[PDB]
């Protein structure tokens, strides 16, 4: 249940979602082993937030949330606040997406999963 991550991911990065999808070794569902570049570190880290929202009850796969962007930034909402915290893990990620634009490399989007190696760093 993620078009508004994929939104919040092509209004902060100017890209489609679908170039964020099975970047690297950690964007896309799960993920293993030692991340590309920053891009997928940031996935590394969303995922991280993720299993810390499950643990605290909440389903972030699932959980619809509300937000808008204006140029003081991102601003997160919803009923819940495990809507809430979906926002805030979503948030940081795309921010930190923008942030390492610098670095994406074409190369890494849709990245066979046979070229992962090393260890799995830890959350
Ligand atoms: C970037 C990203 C993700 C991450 O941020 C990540 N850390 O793995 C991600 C994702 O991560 C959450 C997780 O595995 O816990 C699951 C599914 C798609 C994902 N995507 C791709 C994606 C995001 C939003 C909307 C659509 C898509 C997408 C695009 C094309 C094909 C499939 C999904
Ligand atoms: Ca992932
Ligand atoms: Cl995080
Ligand atoms: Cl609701």
């Amino acid at each position: 249940n993620l078009v508004q991550f994929g939104v919040m991911i092509e209004k902060m990065t100017g890209k489609s979602a679908l170039q964020y999808n099975d970047y690297g070794c950690y964007c896309g569902i799960g993920g293993s082993h030692w991340p590309v570049d920053q891009t997928d570190w940031c996935c590394h880290a969303h995922d991280c937030c993720y299993g810390r929202l499950e643990k605290l009850g909440c389903e972030p796969k699932l959980e619809k949330y509300l937000f808008s962007v204006s140029e003081r930034g991102i601003f997160c909402a919803g009923r819940t606040t495990c809507q809430r915290l979906t926002c805030e893990c979503d948030k940081r990620a795309a921010l930190c997406f923008r942030r390492n634009l610098g670095t994406y490399n074409r190369k890494y989007a849709h990245y066979p999963n046979k070229l992962c190696t090393g260890p799995t760093p830890p959350c």
